């Protein structure tokens, strides 16, 4: 039974960067409403398969993949922010960051690249490629998750369909995306950046 | 020379349905946009097509399906929309609607499914069917134009990206549906309506 | 747990329309093949789901689309078609026909341009829209299910992927339409017609 | 105005990998189609783009990036073959393959899969990522080219459609992938290899 995350902080932690009135909606009523969704789904998913009903199992998977991935979409960008937030990764992340990118400063560019690129709703990702062993940015449409749908491993994901950021920074997306940067938790992102060296 | 259409009123004439802050926004910044995007996607169309080069083609596609369909769609819904809309539409179209979807009522209930289905962004239509003969509801992901990729002719689109409600019915889609339909232009869309008759 | 369905006839009693080599290689091999396929993607869904692992669920979807799809297809697809088969249809069925496309040839048209116009692979349909309560003619591309996908019940299903008639007809899809006319089961094709009003 | 181009070799040259009949339809059928098709689509794309008529435009688009697609493809197709290929390559190119994918063994079963992997209609490709400054293996469905729609640069393409090699062998794909290894023209592959570089 999936539930919905409680969120690492309280919903004015992000300010100014990401006001609390988004912060609330986001958590509370977008990502609370896919969990359940996630769940009627599944349940519905099991049944058409314990009857081996092909067909309504395939009627089925646009709200499986969009729910799921909704909800593995937000469990994951809540934990990739922090009041603490912004700056730079240290170590191997950054390491690897210089390694794939160039620079820090690079990555960010591209990174904000395929973000802003993304037209309609979408996500916008830095993730690990475990076959290649090496980083990897990727930009997701709607709420299709990241290792789900391209295999690789999210790392960073910076929602940008417009109810993360249209409340604060209406159509200038540019500039919601030059202020996460700011709550960027690198602690989250090394974190999991980690588990798939092993 | 694609050119951004002048509203056909005032931004805040669809008060309280469509509250002005959306309609200025949607006027001046998203359809704005789209209309010089597409315009410098066209161009650079123009030279990759003189020199033959179909990659150079084949890469411009995205963007000027996207802001070539965002003029177009913008074009439509502005028309769509009256501050003396609401209502139903009488004679054919209404005549067509009971034919086509059982009762008018029926209709709008199908067509604010269709809308409320979109997930991410896209638009919900009434459109009409040159070939069938007959009306038909038609869901468009992103920019995506009714006409161009269904072939159906466009006669009423309810925009429903995100910028088209947020601010003021939030993630609340539904509240947006139910007010839109009050402000639906009726004599624009029989015209559109006759025009697939002659 | 999936079986593959023994054929309604020999593997040459199509002939000449269809050989028997296309025949047995397009039963035993390629339907074969998506049956077992299946068989392996669902007992993996039904861990993953079992696990709540969402990721893995969304991940074997296009496997589980183009298997189970592959199998729904494939087994209508025998059952349209019979060595007595050919002709026309007769009855409501037929009634259906002319009134919504016309007449029987103007049908025969749509469908075969519907199955031409197939880029890649994929199928042609005659369906039924029980919402609108009329017959409609689709396209699906590869094995996606005209059911699953389109909401539509399928009545007549024609195979253009290249499996289904290069072996005989080589590049030319057109001489594979128009002899696939003549094994046409319209008994079926009514069974699953008048099935649909109930 | 876009030619289909003479092949580098006879139609039984790189016998008996691929066999003559295949050859011979595949270059004078199904890519002089493409060829043709191509130019017609893009005179259209011509007068609507002269008119301004954006909704002409995007309805072209399928046939723009199928057709023209097709001609990209075959086109590279036909010189990464060779009756005295096969092999492996040397030098950088060679240096780079053992560096991104391990090995060349591992590189070619890296290649392999993704070409038996494409469910329905397509193409494998190795291609080289300028950005990242390596090589790349990727698939691609139907006949979307791969820098098009990838923005990697083709290197060595590998038809999967099944008229790339059904009339031959049939329904296994495989058997034909490892035939192919052995008329691939490294001469070719590496000249656009160190093309990319420059
Ligand atoms: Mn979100
Ligand atoms: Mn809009
Ligand atoms: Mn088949
Ligand atoms: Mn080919």
């Amino acid at each position: 039974k999936h539930s919905l995350p409680d969120l690492p902080y309280d919903y004015g932690a992000l300010e100014p960067h990401i006001n609390a009135q988004i912060m609330q909606l986001h958590h509370s009523k977008h990502h609370a409403a896919v969990v359940n969704n996630l769940n009627v789904t599944e349940e519905k998913y099991q049944e058409a398969l314990a009857k081996g009903d092909v067909t309504a199992q395939i009627a089925l998977q646009p709200a499986l993949k969009f729910n799921g991935g909704g909800h593995i979409n937000h469990s994951i960008f809540w934990t990739n922010l922090s009041p603490n937030g912004g700056g730079e990764p240290k170590g191997e992340l950054l390491e690897a960051i210089k390694r794939d990118f160039g620079s820090f400063d690079k990555f960010k560019e591209k990174l904000t690249a395929a973000s802003v690129g993304v037209q309609g709703s979408g996500w916008g990702w830095l993730g690990f490629n475990k076959e290649r062993g090496h980083l990897q940015i990727a930009a997701c449409p709607n709420q299709d998750p990241l290792q789900g749908t391209t295999g690789l491993i999210p790392l960073l994901g910076i929602d940008v369909w417009e109810h993360a950021y249209y409340l604060q920074y209406k159509n200038v997306r540019p500039d919601y995306l030059k202020a996460i940067w700011n709550v960027i938790n690198w602690e989250n992102v090394t974190e999991r950046y980690m588990a798939c060296k092993k």
